[PDB]
């Protein structure tokens, strides 16, 4: 019933495409239906790949393709920190992972073949693992990301009502600025994330500034962490462009808004220190039917 | 006389290549390329299972000064083809990096970028992929006469005796696909543009296929003896944005490389190769990658 792209762990690439509607918005309907079938054929071709994948819609295009039923927190990503984190909220997401880039590239050929010119893709982002599943600043990311489909189902997807087996899903690229980083010295590197960069050990959260990174994201409520399942890759070229590709799941959008308020100033005037090397430069809010749904609408 | 490691390794799922003009002093490049082979070898050793590869080689004018004008007879800068249909951008600095692992290429990447430093000006870094079946994006095979085994591949791309010893001329040239193009041709238009069929690989017969197929381009004899090259393209770019081939061959002789470029564009025959109904070449460099010894005594 969920779509096959949330759930499954330590993907080795990713594609992600942003678009928007310039036609019918009843054009979405058919493409998604087809582009889900072709999902299901590429996993019967390639068993080995461990495919998945996502279509999410932003709010204006899901309120009409739903008639305004469900989705009650869906809604056009904001700026955060009064434009810290901006806003290029689109109509259409589509999420490719796999252990196989090459038949990642034949899916998201299959999806642009289904949506035809009915959109306009605004990016379309190549995610891959890196070594030792670090991020591209050199520390190991994941490591307290929900693990096991039991879990993860807890954390993304929604458990009843009509919405059932669907997810919120929210993309921000940012771009890393790594001469900057490496101008820090290792404990400062560390101080900023929250862990150690080497050993990847949790710096006690008495001990270490409260814009560390897990600081402003390792967030409770009433004793509950508010958790989120994570999708993110490094991206890019070693010369131009490159970063952290963020992607996050989640069965309450509620639990992404916190931590972003948290990271960008918003709930206590204080900002990720994170931002000193790198910055978002994209932010979009999506809703991830279930594939039941995705075969009712036509 | 030892060659550079990434000549020879066949099959290899992914790349870098790097082009770069130098921006400083010449004499820059040579510690920068030794600090560069070291490099490799500190990766091979950390990830022997990525079977990592990689080449620096570098263009006339470069090349002349560091070697002071000895040996490397054939080496020219890359001119243009078909009168301007093979666009010439010849650079001074190539770097082909080569793996089983994309994210080891990527941080390869990054340590040919520290070691040359602000020395060079990175004209492109392009990412290609291995693509389903070995095929090229149009959809044909890719590889399948191409020089096959460690002895083979040696007589055809590494330099026996001299002074350039173990050494080997190097072709660059980037095409952009247009599959939209492509599409509107017929299966069977499109194989008498490669000489191949499409589907199940097999080779049509010169004597069935126009003179402009590809094949009938590019597999040239002289007194029976084909002309052949190491060839080392691979797929790059997106689905939605540029995409297409990446071409690389590696060759003893420069001479085979340019007999085919001839043909291919117009120069022999007055014909040109039939390709260039839905792909275009946009780059073009000649380089010569001096052996291992040589860029020690750099
Ligand atoms: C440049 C962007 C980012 C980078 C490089 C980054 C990197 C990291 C790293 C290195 C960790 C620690 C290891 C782990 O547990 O995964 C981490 C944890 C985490 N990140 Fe981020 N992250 C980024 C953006 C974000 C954003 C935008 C959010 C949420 C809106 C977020 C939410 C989380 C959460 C929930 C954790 C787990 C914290 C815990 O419970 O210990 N991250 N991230
Ligand atoms: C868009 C660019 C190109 C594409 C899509 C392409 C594709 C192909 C394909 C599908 C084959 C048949 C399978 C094989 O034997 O590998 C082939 C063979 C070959 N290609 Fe190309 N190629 C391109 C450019 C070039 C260039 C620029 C050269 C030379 C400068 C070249 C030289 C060769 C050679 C020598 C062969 C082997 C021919 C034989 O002996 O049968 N190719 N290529
Ligand atoms: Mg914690
Ligand atoms: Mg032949």
């Amino acid at each position: 019933q969920v779509q096959s792209g949330i759930l499954p762990e330590h993907c080795r690439a990713a594609i992600w495409i942003e678009a928007n509607l310039k036609g019918d918005v009843n054009a979405l309907r058919e493409a998604s239906k087809i582009f889900v079938d072709n999902v299901a054929t590429f996993q019967a071709k390639f068993p080995d790949a461990k495919l998945g994948a996502v279509v999410a819609f932003g709010n204006n295009v899901w309120r009409q393709l739903s008639g305004g039923e469900g989705a009650d927190e869906l809604k056009d990503f904001p700026v955060y920190g009064k434009g810290l984190a901006p806003s290029t909220q689109y109509d259409l997401l589509i999420h490719i992972l796999s252990a196989r880039h090459e038949v990642n590239f034949s899916v998201a050929q299959a999806a642009l073949a289904a949506f035809g010119d009915a959109i306009d893709v605004k990016e379309e982002i190549h995610g891959f693992r890196w070594v030792e599943e670090r991020d591209l600043s050199g520390f190991v990311d994941g490591t307290e990301n929900p693990a096991g489909e039991e879990t993860r189902r807890e954390v993304a997807v929604i458990k009843d009502g009509v919405d059932a087996g669907g997810s919120y899903v929210f993309v921000q690229r940012w771009e890393h600025n790594l001469k900057q980083l490496n101008r820090m010295s290792v404990p400062d590197q560390e101080m900023m994330i929250g862990r150690t960069k080497d050993a990847n050990e949790e710096i006690d959260g008495d001990e270490r500034p409260v814009t560390s990174h897990l600081s402003r994201v390792d967030l409770k409520e009433d004793g509950k962490g508010l958790k989120i399942v994570r999708q993110s890759l490094p991206y890019g070229t070693a010369s131009g462009t490159h970063g952290l590709y963020f992607c996050a799941y989640c069965a309450r959008l509620y639990n992404i808004e916190q931590q972003l308020l948290s990271m960008f100033g918003d709930t206590d005037g204080k900002r990720d220190a994170m931002l000193r090397f790198t910055k978002p430069v994209t932010g979009g809010y999506y809703f991830a039917p279930s594939l039941e749904r995705i075969q009712a609408l036509g």
